[PDB]
């Protein structure tokens, strides 16, 4: 069962909008909204969305596998060896948020302070002592962006696996000699950095120039979660505030995906007339170029929705029913909708890109969609005995070597329940950089924004006040 | 009673090194080390120090007042009006960590997310609704460094007060017309930005070219906390690891201050021979130029300790007993002492500058000295009833207008106990940006690093593990 | 007769290599090499080439017209109005080296000091007094690259004409209102800057992603000058030094073009065996990325000449017969051929890009190909009476209003002999920026590098020494 | 006889303003204005000046010697060896415009294309073949500003000599070991780069914080050329246009120097009432911060001329009689005087800094003062036989080894007539970078701007039109 299997199972359920049913349903961890900072829903005047992996949740592992296959084909087409075509995507390997070390060709899972939690070279998981040879302080400077690339997005999942595949392949292929910073083939030297750049470029190519979009839209049922409750929730949002879309995708793709997401024989509820997807939004903005959008942005343009091309000129007019915008900035939205920062709840999956920047730069309130939570929660609950044992051992050790080896064993067994690279949120008792970012920048979070449907209009989401140690 | 009165009172006490006495003494909040992240003291191999406001704690309000007076005199000397000479420093106004808004001439206390907690224009505290005119979202983008300057250091305390004095002065002087971004005098317009730049430049001048250093060293008893336990603690550190000094100050000043700090008729303990301050350090580095020090740094030089001038040349040799270094980088220290990041406990007061950068860039463990805590703790404990009432009201309100007005009243009364700009750590129930930074980047903290004396060599400082909301 | 008609006429002639014939032939201005600084050919150890408009001279106006047509089609495809398809390239309008002013939408011909010589808005040539409204000092700051774009390359000829076409079109189309900085259409405003960016982007697209290359290679006879003397000259160069190619073009295109340039039923001379084009070069480098090439460059790669793809890895080996390189830097060439700067004569058409940078950054000697000279020389000689009259009038005026108006009339008539935007090198008696650059950075220049064939191996090209005014 | 001896001798002469006398006087090379580009004086509406080395010409070698002595004393005070105090300035060594190579510690005289004309290491003049070891192409990339510093100003003369002194000193002192990039003293290594930075910093210090200004103003007769014709010329300029001063110096220094320059018992002519120096200027601007002045500049301020301090505020008012400005930009001048670029003749000695930037950025016309010309002209005329022989030999050689050695000998003998580093304008038949810059950016030039006094109000300065080689 993948996380998108969980999301689709919940998607197939009709909405029971009886008060007591709703209260009961959001008791279950699976349908809850989780709260890092208190948020009075009654004060939200505008709800904003990203599209990809927010409204349009791509099915796993099918979509990652398609991305993987096309990226591989692109590398082969530009001259990588034919053996790449024997690779096959494996969803059990990658966890999101890993760091690729371009100097030494390792995938690293780190905490918020750059401490190494996991290190793999290809498919070889490197133990603590061996890690010290390349990482003397078991530490990386993560803002050294010339060296380290953080694979934080869901679109980075196939390249996460591909990087490890390529390191493994070149290591084990007798044509190549393994060196500390890459692979030697006579008078040719391929650095891990050059290899990484080729992979990144190929992923980019597949998304922007290749066939990924075309292959997705030709089989939307295979690739995209569809849920009759989406229009219901959006309709309810629109009763109490404004609704906007701000997506980096182009109009033609947006229109295809969104048309599919609303293609039911009814509107918001069963029995109601179907309405076009555009009718759910007070403002539609494509080609957003986030994160630049949250600063200077780009010139505001208007989409000719008949051709899918941009009209000639910067758009200087007012908000008009039926207009579709392109480019602009976050100020466009605030200006056109008459909203100030804290009046906006912005709903997205990009915890760097959108969520962090909207909060830091504009003071927007945030809702982070974490699709993997839909399955990670099932593991967390199923294996809570293991975590409880882990806490207990950390405690017993503190109050003072068999205990340390045991901590390592339990940490490993727990972690392997999630996959080879462990939980998105932790390795054993140590939180990941990703977890830290979610806590710091996501006011609310959940496996799906649809979970908002189960809380009433003016719900007050509550988090405990934080005290300093000297205050506690 | 100022915070430095508290520090000096504790400084006058002799050390009772009986095990049970030590355990008893560090029960008291005043002599405790507070813990944000667990730290096994037995693994620390090197203890590093800053000097100013760490080893050399300047007495309050005397030192701030001297800084203030010299800065005022400098402004008058470059052409500011004579009325400035009637100002007198008032320690009840400034709290550290305030943001000066150079557009509108306000001092702002903010939370970690840029939300406005307090706004003062001169000495006029601006209420919530009036704040919305200039801050529509009650929010500032704090990384807009062209507009906002964060007054985070103890050396910034006199300029914090001076800025408010100047805004008040120009506002009330009939020669000037108050405008939204500054003051008009016929054909001259003084922006708040230009005014701020003059103040900043004058503070810089007083420190580097003016008489501040000279006036301090001519009366060290008036200006600097002195504590016979300092050599005891440093001696004990040196029994179990290496000790270093890394200061931005020059050798001549360092030598004066440090000689004073060790000027007792004994060495580490009463009855022991006095030893020169230099003998307490395995490595002494001056002219450090932190924060640059934690990246590329500067060329490593050697001080001729007879003249106080630099020797000709970059120093290429090994660690030598008696050598004093100048410039270099954090890598110099690691290289010369054979330490890796986590093996170092770095002790300082600069929560941006040193503590943040040493942790983020180098993975050093950190101990933040917060001199104001020595008094803020006394207020916290004395007024805990008020805080408890505040929590209770926030709770009662949550579970559902007399309550809101009451929350405002209690918030005000609590805050005024600390000073006009409230606690360094909070306004009512909302934590400040400063508090957030301390929690994020200071592994340990206290009013004085001397509090380490009361914990045994291999003490394990413990903090509770952090859980995400979905994990809780 | 276009300049490429002149080049092709000379191209059809067989080489008479009799000593006296050669001496006679290079007397004619058309077959001469012109000399800005003395150059002893006997000291040149390496001859280097660009390809486009140097070895491969595209026929005029056919190639410009193709570029124009494809750029137009691209603009229409992205949403420009259908009326663009009625445009037709006119070689009588553009002269190379004009400046597009993105603020006011003018094409400007300037001198070396930014003084305005000619100003056209669309097809309206703006007289001196009217120019003062937008250019008060009849001066532009040409290094203000946010505002001004200098159209210095032969590939910029079609966009030079297209810019003027678009300004004319929008000005005269009643759907648009002409404004000082662009065109208003209700709630849309198209700035001249946005328009320019679209044109530049479209030209780029046509070259890199569109059908320009494909359409050129499918009819090389229509689009490319071919000359049996090219292999003769290259063969002679190789007898006395090394020969290299350094082109920004890719291997597949290079191979097509160069194969065509050498496709005769003979090698260097009639009667000799044909040899592959590659055999004429000691070093072949494609994907050069000039101008970056003359600094840090890019990683050195090797082309798999069977597939036209790059081999995996940076190339670390030595110069090998048959190897084709990609990327690298100018240092690659010097290193692999054992040459120092002044030992190299670098032959190209890009007077900024290559010629300027190779001279300034590397101290290479330079030969600038100026294809337009092949026709401009014919005008210069035919109309020398007009220029002589112009000089005489400037003289007579100096020694002291009928004379001034007469100077203007003769200037106009002379200039119109070259085209609507006048000579590449001057307007009347005032030299252009382009002329100044040629004099400053081209050691030698000619309409074709083939003119080197008419000078003996160790010819000493001589220019008069320059004296300062006080030395004269 | 120094160049300032020549200037002062001419300064002592009274002005004979008879028409025929003036025409006769400007026949002599010494009193001529030299012309690179034609300039109609009748079109100049504003005359602008720098002060230092333009209005206030410092006497040579006295002023250089004072600068030298103070710079030496500063280096010794910061820890350089006592032997530095035995150095004594020697005006026969430095020529202006030399390049210090911080890698190898050489002074280089170069042409406009970076070709080496002269290379000295300390006082050792390195022959051509030995130069190839460090400069394989006898070429430097002069815009590599991390490595090369061009000593183009008259204030750089003492440091030019000091650099060579220091290289010589360290080379010959047995305490130091000479290395390729600096000097080793055990565990200390002083790079030529570090040494250069110390010298540059010390020169800066002497000018801004040291006693240079004070020592100059206490003996203005020793240090500054004074000429009764200065007020006459300025008075005549003011009859036909506006006059401005734009100086980087501060008001207090400016006032001292200018008061001295006008301190005669008369005004413009003998017999006329003395007038304050300020009365000769329509606009006085100090603290100009050229070259930044010719772009964004700095905030416009007003000087309180009673205190010499700045008034509080940016100055927003109009041009007012008696006001003295500080900061601003070149646009300030144009705006306040109602002038456009070409209407301004800007008179200065900084051929980079002011003259180049005013021409390139603003289109101002330029007059370059070259104080050394007042003596270099005497050498040029006296030794014209040697130059003529040199030309003749270059000619005879061209038309075709005894000749080459002879060219070298004559080049040397000619060059030594000017000093050890030769003429400012050439080495033998090769022009220097400085000469090239003067020709390119100085419309007019002379040993003194006073030479303008000898041409009538509306004189047309004429230069021959430049022709390209193909046009000639």
């Amino acid at each position: 069962t993948s996380w998108s299997d969980r999301l689709q199972n919940a998607a197939d359920m009709p909405a029971n909008m009886d008060k007591h049913a709703l209260k009961k349903y959001r008791r279950e961890a699976y349908h809850r909204v989780f709260v890092n900072r208190s948020l009075a829903m009654e004060k939200i005047k505008c709800f904003g969305f990203d599209m990809d992996y927010t409204l349009a949740v791509y099915k796993s592992p099918e979509y990652e596998s398609l991305g993987f296959e096309l990226t591989v084909e692109r590398l082969v087409s530009i001259g990588y060896p034919q053996e790449l075509l024997s690779f096959a995507y494996d969803s059990t390997f990658p966890t999101r948020g890993l760091v690729f070390d371009t100097l030494y060709g390792n995938l690293l899972k780190v905490d918020a302070y750059g401490n190494l939690l996991v290190c793999a070279h290809g498919f070889n998981f490197i133990r603590g002592p061996e890690t010290r040879e390349q990482y003397p302080n078991k530490f990386i400077q993560r803002d050294d962006t010339e060296r380290f690339y953080i694979l934080n997005t869901l679109f980075n999942l196939p390249e996460t696996y591909l990087l490890a595949c390529l390191v493994d392949f070149f290591t084990n292929c007798p044509r190549y000699t393994s060196c500390e910073t890459g692979f030697k083939d006579g008078d040719l030297f391929m650095s891990y950095r050059s290899m990484f750049q080729d992979v990144r470029d190929a992923v980019d190519w597949v998304h922007y120039k290749g066939s990924l979009k075309e292959k997705t839209v030709e089989n939307l049922e295979k690739y995209v979660v569809k849920d009759g409750k989406l229009p219901l929730l959006l309709s309810r949002m629109k009763e109490v505030g404004k609704v906007f879309l701000a997506t980096n995708s182009d109009y033609k793709y947006t229109d295809k995906i969104m048309t599919y997401l609303f293609d039911f024989p009814h509107g918001p509820k069963p029995g109601s007339s179907h309405r076009p997807w555009q009718s759910y939004f007070d403002l539609i903005l494509v080609d957003a170029r986030k994160p630049l959008f949250f600063g200077e942005g780009t010139v505001l343009r208007q989409v000719d929705t008949k051709t899918g091309k941009l009209k000639i000129g910067t758009y200087t007019g007012p908000l008009q029913h039926g207009i579709v915008y392109s480019g602009g900035s976050s100020d466009t939205i605030c200006d056109l909708l008459g909203a100030k920062g804290k009046d906006i709840l912005y709903i997205g999956d990009h915890i760097f890109g959108d969520i962090l920047k909207s909060k830091k730069r504009q003071g927007w309130q945030t809702f982070l969609v974490i699709p993997e939570l839909a399955q990670e929660l099932h593991v967390w609950t199923d294996k809570s005995s293991l975590f409880e044992e882990l806490q207990s051992l950390d405690i017993f050790l503190a109050e003072l070597s068999s205990i340390q080896r045991r901590i390592k064993k339990v940490t490993h067994d727990m972690d392997m329940c999630y996959g080879m690279m462990g939980s998105l949120f932790r390795s054993g008792s140590r939180q990941t950089l990703f977890a830290s970012q979610v806590m710091r920048y996501a006011d609310l979070y959940a496996a799906s924004f649809i979970n908002l449907l189960y809380y009433p209009f003016s719900y007050l989401f509550r988090a405990a006040h934080v005290l300093m140690p000297h205050e506690s």
